[PDB]
């Protein structure tokens, strides 16, 4: 349905003629054009799928960014930018600001080697000022992931590391900023029920409602990426997922587990898993507690994995804010 109207060359608008592909999905895909109309300023248009869950999607975005965008007529905040929207053969087609490889691409790309640590510290902080923002308006992301997490320019210089034995990139300029409003969510709007598995909260997972908190919870998991190179929970499966969570974290909460409407995963309040199954010894040997992943004992790593730890409280009622983590030591050499 959709390949046949992005295709190098193609002109939508009458103003737009495509280069490359940025990204496909289930959602449709995002196409770099060459804008005609502006001197021959490149841009990003995202050219939704024609289903009622994604035309609907990129219309509760296009009101959010209206109102970030009006809010912020400057991006101080790191919200990307929208610069217009119109139909195309009967698809929802909105057109961004051109930003760099998205944050899961240049790990991808770089062979899933993780980022330096004074890397990680400043886009920890621009993301938390960034999301905070929209905790500030009564808004919720449910859905920061890697893939939401774009550097404003992505280009790198290159040299051999012969401590790995291997190339290995390094940025120049870490700025970044946030995507896909989607799946954003006022806080009287409807809390839908199910909201990326890798990042998903213990709260939304046990179906207990949620709120900003759960955006802190998959902060956290994205910062603990960028410090190993890879996903820290990848798996599909629910239970598994909590099973990895206990071993990371430690126990849940036996007060979430009893409100939890999901009865399947649990028996007589504790979580139903056989730590000598089969898949329970490749959790148990392919998880530990999180203290141990740290790759070196020097006090600013001790600092990330304490910013970490807040964020993946259990809890949403006792874990993290963003006003306050804006002001923990991990971001102290930032500031003068
Ligand atoms: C998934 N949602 C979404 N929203 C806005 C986007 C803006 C972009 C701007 N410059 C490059 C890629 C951009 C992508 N991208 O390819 O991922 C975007 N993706
Ligand atoms: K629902």
């Amino acid at each position: 349905s959709m390949h046949l109207i992005c295709q190098s060359g193609d002109v939508l608008s009458a103003r737009y003629e495509i280069v490359d592909t940025l990204g496909e999905g289930a959602f449709g895909k995002v196409v770099e054009c060459i804008d005609h109309k502006a001197g021959g300023r490149h841009v990003a248009v995202k050219i939704v799928k024609n289903v009622d869950r994604y035309c609907e999607a990129a219309r509760s975005e296009i009101q959010v960014l209206e109102h970030l965008n009006t809010t912020d007529p400057n991006s101080t905040f790191r919200c990307v930018q929208m610069l217009e929207w119109f139909e195309h053969h009967g698809h929802i087609c909105i057109v961004f600001e051109l930003l760099g490889l998205s944050t899961y691409d240049f790990i991808k790309e770089n062979g899933f080697l993780p980022f330096r640590l004074d890397h990680i510290r400043k886009m920890a902080y621009q993301i938390c000022k960034s999301v905070n923002f929209l905790h500030s308006n009564k808004l919720t992301h449910t859905d920061l992931k890697p893939e939401n997490i774009l550097f404003v320019q992505s280009d790198y210089t290159e040299a051999y590391n012969p401590k790995i034995k291997r190339d290995e990139r390094t940025l120049i300029n870490p700025d970044i900023k946030v995507v896909d409003f989607g799946s954003a969510t006022y806080d009287d709007e409807h809390h839908s029920t199910l909201v990326t598995r890798h990042y998903r909260a213990p709260e939304v997972i046990l179906a207990l409602g949620w709120s900003q908190p759960c955006d802190v919870w998959s902060i956290g998991c994205i910062l603990i990426e960028y410090y190993l190179g890879f996903t820290v929970f990848p798996t599909h499966d629910s239970k598994e997922h909590l099973a990895m969570m206990e071993r990371i974290l430690g126990p849940l909460p036996k007060h979430m587990i009893q409100k939890t409407r999901k009865r399947k995963y649990f028996h007589h309040d504790r979580l139903d898993w056989d730590e000598h199954s089969s898949a329970g010894r490749y959790v148990s040997r392919a998880c530990k507690p999180l203290k141990e992943f740290m790759l070196s004992q020097d006090v600013e790593h001790e600092r990330l994995f304490d910013l970490i730890q807040k964020m993946l409280e259990y809890d949403p009622a006792k874990r993290i804010t963003l006003r306050e983590a804006l002001k923990h030591p991990f971001f102290d050499l930032l500031k003068k």
